[PDB]
């Protein structure tokens, strides 16, 4: 599927990003804005300009995620960028970081965007990775579509809104108008960084605030005597609720895609685990 | 002057023995030496902090061993209005750093009860050698009824009075929505961290700004943490003074700081001082 590409940096690898480039290039895919690889206000009016940027269905692919998009929160138009998705919605697709720029989305009009792979982190990586390259565009060109990996947890069923991205992002949060509050929903968790104590220290923080306790199931995704194994003991120690461990999902080479605020039913059975995910926006045909 | 040490270690061993042993020689007497041989569960690391309600000696110091993950378990299992009722009578005199914050926040979460943010057994007491400017701060706080504390901040120059609160950040963000964090308002907030990446150090600055917590304060102080760029980009959004500069938190020069206790802020072109009251002291 032939697409346009709008590349936005709300967040050096400059050799990576060319990579990435010249690999969606030589493969058919135009990209909007080659010319920005060459401060606030031009990172903040990457996403501001985004609500008059009228190509149509285009994919909106974040650059690299390191930080900077806590600092343009509350300069960043919400209302003109929900309003823009209202029709022929750009696909928003980034992770790490741009999190943030996501829940603030979801917060403020349940517009739908993709934590996936970025431009440097995984289309200019020095291999492409097939099992990302896949997800992404069986992310982006099916209305439903299901993942399956052998994850590990109680066998259930749940049904609600698929939510989260990166750990810290998320936790960065609370307290703020950015939050998204969603009840009863999926809520997919990562953070390759950190140390365990940390991951614990911030899944205790959801727990606390409410937030965990509050969802039908919680999966989680790429994490790396004590050690992750006791954090999730002793988070399942404090949930009612399923939590899933074993996805592909986050800053290793091999991510998942998902469509934040889609409806996602999750089915996890001694056979492995499904995760079915629709309402999302999508390539059109 | 001579004193009483129990120690505790909901948190977390020859630095310890090095602390213990430059506390008694010095002539303090220590108990609950004993907590530096679990490796414990969480029910005893609960009983090192519930049984303080039991523990009547008077002018007690109870001096946390270090301060490395661990308390985020405990929270929610504390009889913490039992310890706030130890606190109104003789109280303890309860003193840590890092992940102890949190002990400290539920406590003034819970009753306004006054604890210490600054030196324990490990990383204090039982370093290399015993840093005189950690030393001398400890004791100024915990002899004194007002105390004022002096040093070359950089911020504008401004006098604000409020409670003073805060401790360790990464500490304090993992408590916003709980009911462990302290509701203190027109305070003095002092902020301070390790081992924590700029823009991490950044994105806890900026989440205690969009949660309401930093504006509105009186002021904020940052003790020790390239981070020009964060203080810079703090400035940029707080209306309220923002003061750096101060040696408090994990580096061998910290001062000691009574969290809940009453301070003055005057920030001068001559340099900074806090002036601080309220707090329990060892009485004579």
């Amino acid at each position: 599927h032939m697409s346009l590409f709008h590349l936005i940096a709300p967040s050096i690898k400059q050799h990576a990003a060319l990579r990435g480039i010249q690999r969606l290039t030589d493969a058919g895919h135009q990209v909007n804005n080659v010319e920005v690889i060459a401060t606030e206000t031009e990172r903040l009016e990457d996403l501001n300009s985004l609500a008059r940027l009228t190509t149509p269905n285009t994919i909106v692919l974040a650059v690299r995620g390191g930080y900077g998009a806590s600092r343009l929160l509350a300069d960043i138009d919400w209302q003109a960028l929900v309003a823009r998705q209202q029709h022929d919605p750009l696909l928003i697709c980034g992770h790490a970081d741009f999190t943030a720029i996501q829940c603030g989305l979801l917060a403020h009009g349940n517009v739908i965007t993709f934590s996936g792979p970025m431009l440097v982190a995984n289309f200019g990586a020095d291999e492409l990775n097939a099992f990302t390259e896949h997800h992404f565009w069986l992310a982006l060109r099916n209305e439903t579509f299901t993942i399956e990996w052998q994850g590990e947890g109680p066998t259930c069923r749940a049904e609600g809104t698929l939510w989260g991205g990166n750990l810290a992002m998320l936790i960065s949060l609370i307290g703020t108008p950015w939050m998204p509050k969603i009840e009863n929903g999926i809520l997919v968790l990562e953070d390759i960084n950190e140390h365990p104590f940390r991951v614990e220290r911030m899944l205790l923080q959801l727990y606390h605030a409410g937030i965990l306790p509050r969802q039908k199931a919680i999966i989680l995704g790429s994490f790396s005597g004590y050690n992750l194994e006791s954090v999730y003991a002793f988070l399942r120690s404090r949930l009612s609720i399923p939590l899933i461990t074993g996805l592909d999902f986050g800053h290793e080479q091999r991510t998942v895609t998902l469509p934040l605020g889609a409806h996602a039913i999750l089915n996890n059975t001694r056979e492995g685990t499904q995760l079915t995910i629709s309402g999302h926006p999508v390539l059109k045909m």
